[PDB]
């Protein structure tokens, strides 16, 4: 309404970048059809994450650097997004520094 940093990307984007692994019961042809949009949160190190499925919004919910950090250390390899996306959580990291943290 008045008149801002954002990262747009399709699910075929993400799988290029290797960000994105698998989406459970989607086939790859319709990785172009989901749509992540990420936005910097209201608190240090958190990030607002949209996503359109196929043409339906999906809940919003928070990623925080910390967790991510954590499951690196953990050495977990793979996060889950809206329950079906699986993310690699160094790659993500990557990308979030990449984009937002420098």
């Amino acid at each position: 309404y008045f008149q801002q940093p954002s990262l747009h990307y399709t699910a075929a984007q993400l799988l290029e970048k290797g960000v994105l692994v698998e989406i459970e019961d989607l086939p790859a042809s319709h990785f172009r059809n989901v749509i992540f949009d990420i936005t910097p949160g209201d608190e240090a190190g958190k990030f607002e994450v949209n996503a359109k499925f196929l043409g339906v919004d999906m809940e919003r919910f928070q990623l925080h650097y910390q967790d991510l950090l954590q499951l690196q250390y953990e050495g977990v390899a793979v996060m889950k997004l809206f329950n079906k996306a699986k993310v690699n959580v160094n790659l993500l990291i990557f990308l979030l520094n990449k984009k937002f943290l420098r």
